[PDB]
């Protein structure tokens, strides 16, 4: 790989502060090199300067450790990715013909209930903020809608697959997924950094605040740090670190977290653009230079993650800027993966 060029990451993070992120920050693990930038503050009421060890809500990367859980249920004999979902959880969907590997990989046609909750910003998180959510009560929220494609047929990003992901984990395991993330990932990684409290509003330990940017232009922020996440739980509420989620998706790709051949199924991509795809709970960005990174990116209200290893684990990436619903932040942010991988120009 190109050598990462900090004097571009320094930039990447100065920029996306200059749009409106309170504090952005990023690290590279490279092959046993670290690489660290921070700009900007954790807590801009306080003045508190952001850090790469300050803990993060890290969203849809969520996605990724639910992936892995199942697949190692895979692994185990105690669940096939081709079954359909109503064989393992009965009557849940209407169409008994979506299978978990659909579910999975976003080809389910299952609507996103999140597109309700948040098609106002600051009012949505006001609504979700304090709710805690049943499983069930999620699926049926989707159900109200149609199914927008027939299974398999069309990837369709949607909160909802990773909810019957979660319902899936504790249906066969008889725990919580808590549970199941620390004793099959949090505890083997030893990832010290890395929770899942739902539906407690608490970041354990230092952690940088986030804030929300609200739909009127040049509007006053929200903070939004401390909520249940309820409203995606599987989907999206672990909290982690930069290290973590380094650590995290270098096991992954260098083979720790399962056996060869359901990371091999992980890794067959349904295409997203032109320059992405999905597998099952992970996404491939292309990257300008040719390479290709693997990972998942995470927007929850007040964060943006961006956490992405190359394909053989050794270098990995995670940086985070504490704003969303601010998509000038986070284009500039995907720009820390062009910077820690490709290099200098
Ligand atoms: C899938 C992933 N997160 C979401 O679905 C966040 C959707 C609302 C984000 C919000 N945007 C809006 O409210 C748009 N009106 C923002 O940018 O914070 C997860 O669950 O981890």
């Amino acid at each position: 790989l190109p050598a990462p060029d900090d004097t571009g990451l320094q930039a990447v993070l100065h920029t996306a502060l200059s749009q409106g992120a309170p504090g952005a920050m990023v690290r590279v693990d490279d092959n046993g090199t670290i690489h660290q930038l921070s700009e900007g503050v954790a807590d801009r009421a306080t003045g508190r300067a952001i850090t790469t060890t300050d803990r993060f809500r890290v969203g849809s990367v969520t996605k990724s450790f639910s992936a892995v859980v199942l697949l190692q249920l895979v692994d185990e004999g105690k669940l096939d990715l081709d079954a359909s979902v109503n064989t393992y959880l009965p009557g849940l969907l209407p169409d008994d013909r979506i299978t978990v590997r659909q579910v999975m990989s976003h080809r389910s046609g299952l609507y996103d209930y999140t597109n309700d909750m948040f098609a106002q910003t600051v009012p949505g998180f006001e609504s979700v903020r304090n709710k805690v959510f049943s499983y069930q009560d999620l699926i049926t929220l989707s159900l109200k809608h149609g199914v927008t494609n027939a299974p398999g047929a069309a990837y369709s990003y949607s909160n909802t697959n990773f909810v019957v992901a979660g319902m899936l984990i504790e249906k066969l395991t008889g725990h919580s997924v808590a549970t199941e993330y620390q004793n099959r990932i949090f505890t083997p990684l030893n990832l010290t950094d890395t929770f899942y409290v739902h539906p407690d509003t608490v970041i354990p330990g230092t952690h940088a605040n986030g804030y929300l940017t609200p739909d009127e232009a040049g509007g006053a922020l929200v903070d939004s740090t401390e909520q249940t996440v309820s409203w995606a739980q599987s989907a999206g509420a672990v909290i982690s670190s930069t290290q973590d989620l380094d650590t995290f998706f270098s096991a992954l790709m260098s083979g720790q977290l399962m056996s060869a051949a359901q990371l091999a199924q992980m890794q067959q991509w349904t295409t997203v653009n032109s320059t992405q795809g999905y597998g099952l709970g992970l996404r491939r960005r292309d990257l300008s230079c040719g390479i290709s990174v693997y990972g998942h990116t995470g927007t929850v209200q007040g964060y943006y993650t961006y956490a992405f290893a190359s394909k053989d684990g050794k270098r990995s990436v995670t940086a985070l800027a504490n704003t969303s619903n601010n998509v000038n932040v986070l284009n500039t942010m995907a720009r820390t993966l062009e910077s820690a991988f490709c290099g200098k120009p």
